[PDB]
């Protein structure tokens, strides 16, 4: 048999869109109310305190009308200006894409840069902040998607809150999947969406703002004002008594106000647990059937997402066709510097169950072996399986 | 009895955000596929099909993420050049409003402003480019909503054409409710969404770009690209077989494929005269118990929503918050200059139903007589269905 | 403007099926269990729960999988033997219809009957046991639908406790609309089920069985066993540790387990009182525009139906087409002898809100004006809009 | 880690119920109409034309108002009576129950019973019929679910129609599954419903009738009528101008509605080919771990599910309770007879998926390993993705 390409698949392991789970599609579906009917306004800043909740915020979290991308251009926009000194750290796609956007908007960019297997080292930080005073914005990514790797955004936090710089932190593939808070890692934009680890569609963005933060935007006459990039319009539409900007995207909120109670009744650390599960079950089976993890040691590999290293003359589009065509399993290509280089397994919200483990390796490695490889499968379902019988 | 500001409303009869239709609640909920799935870049292309034959268009209309305010600030920043001299016409909030976006592209801007009950004079734009040869940009607004009066965009937008120049159009509260498409106008930019007529929540935006347009911004290096702000990025995007410059907002894509279904099954006619029908039996209502039509003119008063002045002494926020209470109904306010003059009352989408005009004036009469006033609220039921009933 | 027969009405107020709570639509949508899930014995078990309490019972009710025709039928077939003399009350269709099904199971058949717009007399009940003490069983509809009149079940049914008989009372369009309860008029079998004032689609059936009718049912030799017409084999079935004698309708309960909880938030009385409310001001308007409430007295009128007598002369049949045609308004006919003599029209769960009364009082005037009556539509409107206005 | 009996689990993968296609949970979800709404009535009618293109009828079949066991008590019911004499075939736990229905209405029985991982002979059917030219009525199960076997019906229906006898078949875990039709097998009563293989909850039947059935039944004065029990009072009811007996299930009939979209739409022959693949992998699988599959022998193996024999020392309970609380995935108990001596994975509507049979492996195989077995999990996997890589 062969999956058409025209019809739906059978099960989607991506990372990012991914499967929402099937409470948060029907929240999609509530009766869609004006944006200031009582009902609504008080809904709305509940769905504030609930992000707040969930991340563990000392202030409200930010939530902006757009899918993260929003986030992290905005951030960048409102907090960098001329005069800031930006030291942006890149182990992968959107680390480095970040720098793009920091370049726009001061001239002045300094960089740490690792191949993109890799995860930065603090102490690479720690003295490129001593050499250079003059850093006054510290740009970092959690968890680099494309590369499925980690960062120790914590500890490079620290370094940069005693350096006396601003921090922005990119964790919308961790959050909601592993331990991670604003509060954390120090920082002063913490841009996350619920659209990865917290099964909702794409759509919004939950941003933490420290108080520093909003002191200089609101001071820097080139931050975004009356703009789908503008931070400092959004800074009290939290509140049932205060305007939204422009039109918030209802059905949305609706279906972002169900994954929040689905992540605070399951328990954080309850659900990080279970995709740290899945992950490690996933590489335990993609090294055990004779494949390679992509990331340079396991100890940086991501909770959230697997990347299984391409072997050398594998076509990894084709890869991906036959996993789909042959067993309805889609996974994530790579992308930039990735694409064609690995595939990725979202363990997300709803597919950061173990079970999905065991699907994605038996596609994957019938998809390889298709192309000729010479796989151990059913070793690599052993070892899987051995991790879940083992997990305490 | 009296409702609860924190429970449910009964009928919301606001003029955006409004109630979708049941059918795309549901394709809300339609399970979330990874958006480089064959079967997502099928539908995404299908649905800018289905949105191209919607606003007949003899080009691909392209779809913005983000609500339509993003296509009108996108507008400005990629088709007004620092050389440009802008045309703004103002009749109202969002056409007052565009002013400041134009402004910021190019400090060269012309405007004709009339009272936010009136309609732009089609004369009047013509004297203009008349007297100011040099003007290449207009902008106008189809439905200025906060005010519910309509501007003749086709007149005008001929008067444009004939002057060389580009038009820029908000249809946003007016496409599907209406007759009315990016080549009546000759527009340029045609911006839309949704989120208003057409019966699906707030979240993407529809945009009619012409080909001198397309020309105009590829050639415009100031026009945003690596952004949230960038259209021409989007200019490929429509085709499954190449890559979206950010995750696409899928499950609006899911309602946006529903609702653009259900306008093209009903019939574009037809969905036009019931809206149409609606709101002159909403009128006949409001006149007929003794109330004021805030339009100058019943022939500039939108099809699409009833602004109702509040008489002398009434409390306006009072009176929307009586609706609610008593008769579980709620109507929009007014915005802006507007806010606290008139009270609007929607007719959208499932509320472009002339049923729902009597419900309106039941609850707006039956508020109105609670602030003291003593209207004659069966005599404005009759005077609503004599309009249903003619048209029978 | 027309709608047509084959596209969907804008409102439907009719008296059974009824429009579902939007809550309950998207309840039949969740995700459906093995039912020897544990997870989904536990959730049958609390819906019994539920219904208990909803029900105010001291013992568990029975859940059956069909509606409440089932549970009518059911409760015939089972408590009712050939040594049985019946008195069947009829005051309508159902109470009439119930004697067919009565004398299907014993020979012995007395009925009191009224005509089809007037209330069984608790005296006339009184007499009939005292001049017959071999009656052992007796019957009798709390509202009888298709004419919109209450029955005194709980004055019945204390004369039939103490004449020592069985009580089997229909409460299917009674429960959850107003007060009413198995122990409030000491039924013997309650049923009732959640798709007429609970807001739920057609398919269960809620039935309270006191404990001398379980034993009554389970000596009787001809009561049905091994059968979709046994209450017999459903005993047990309540328990999270035991068998489901068939299938049960998953969804069906998933969809009850919501109705439950909004029934039992809303709060019981807050609830009946607006049904009351809506069914007042509905009758007011039905006699101030110029027809006459079918019920003989206001006193016996349904606060969960309003039954309009139809003008000699009119086709009442055509009538509510041309309400649907013209309105987009949908009503009940009558049912068997009450089909062409009446029209209906429901106050039922999401309909039960006194707005819809103002609809429908316009959609019915006018599509009576239309065949020629002379009705003061207008003053209709203000004595319903009074009511609301007054209600304390 | 643990998945708590009390909370849901990650997929079931059991014989009945099964999960809905979640198009069919969301169609479920639909606006529900009056029964006499005429886009109901319309509805109503298509359903039916739908299922008869469905069952390759070359008339209609009956939609009956619950689930499946209602169709074949009415079949007993109305098709049998008491000069009838009944020959009921037994290959398992539902064939055997029929034999008790057929006693009901007719006190003459013969019967041909199999061990319970057997299928029937035809060639014993045709001895029977040889030794008894009396017989009259023939009972047939196509699945004996609890068994995961398959009688040879067509062989069957010839035989039983060479005979002159009428035909009853429950095909109700087969239809939709595999190629099986009333017209296949020359029945005269065949039962379905789409709880099974169509990917719908319970609630329906669909019911083919032959026209020789019809007359039998309407001229026997013993069939149902006024009866949940009724199949000619279905007769006339799929017309739009027509009545129902009582109220329809509306929302199930919305649900119905999809299911048969979906399997039109996607291809019988499609669907059967998925099915039967999911069963080959799951049984090659089973049997390459070192587990047994329960039918005597692999022809006679269901392609809608696979039944497990369980080891000498194993506790089936405990195994399946170990698959839920370890792995998340939910399997079906045995039945009577079958019940502990076996354990049923369904391959039904949205899990006649391949990808489904390895999951299923695992965690049972997992449980299996926990309960002390020592199987080849890895082989098993290796086995079941041969047979799917086979088929590519």
């Amino acid at each position: 048999m062969r999956y058409p390409e025209h019809a739906d698949p059978v099960i989607t392991l991506t990372a990012g869109p991914v499967n929402a789970y099937p409470e948060v599609l029907r929240g999609l579906g509530r009766t869609v109310l004006y944006d200031y009917d009582p009902a609504f306004q008080l809904l709305y800043e509940k769905v504030v305190d609930k992000a707040q909740k969930a991340m563990r915020l000392s202030n409200k979290p930010v939530i902006l009308h757009g899918e993260p991308v929003l986030g992290l251009e905005a951030a960048a926009a409102s907090l960098i200006s001329p005069d800031d000194v930006v030291l942006n750290l890149a182990s992968g796609v959107y680390g480095k894409g970040f720098g793009y956007w920091a370049k726009r908007y001061s001239p002045h960019l300094l960089e740490i840069e690792v191949p993109y297997n890799e995860a930065i080292d603090p102490q690479a930080v720690a003295d490129m902040l001593k050499a250079h005073p003059e850093i006054t914005v510290v740009s970092v990514c959690h968890h680099d998607t494309p590369s499925g790797t980690i960062n120790p955004i914590d500890a490079i936090g620290a370094l940069v809150s005693a350096h006396g710089a601003y921090l922005i932190v990119d964790a919308v593939s961790s959050f909601g999947g592993m331990k991670t808070h604003p509060e954390d890692c120090k920082a002063d934009i913490y841009v996350t969406g619920p659209n990865k680890c917290l099964g909702a569609p794409p759509g919004l963005t939950m941003m933490g703002v420290s108080e520093r933060a909003w002191a200089k935007m609101k001071a820097n006459p080139l931050a975004p004002r009356a703009s789908m990039l503008s931070i400092v319009d959004w800074e009290n539409a939290w509140s049932r008594d205060k305007p939204f900007p422009f039109t918030p995207s209802v059905s949305e909120i609706n279906g972002l106000d169900v994954a929040l109670d689905l992540y605070l009744n399951e328990g954080p650390e309850a659900v990080w647990a279970r995709h740290a599960l899945t992950a490690k079950a996933m590489r335990a089976g993609v090294t055990a059937m004779g494949l390679s993890v992509w990331a340079a040691s396991d100890s940086i590999a991501s909770p959230t997402t697997t990347a299984v290293r391409t072997p050398d003359g594998v076509d990894e589009k084709a890869l991906r066709q036959a996993a789909r065509a042959r067993y309805g399993v889609v996974f994530s290509s790579g992308r930039g510097e990735t694409l064609g280089k690995l595939t990725r397994i979202g363990h997300m919200g709803p597919t950061a169950q173990p079970i999905y483990a065991i699907a994605a390796l038996t596609a994957l490695g019938g998809a390889m072996n298709a192309a000729g490889r010479k796989l151990a499968i059913g070793k690599g379902i052993e070892a899987a399986l051995a991790v879940i019988d083992a997990d305490a």
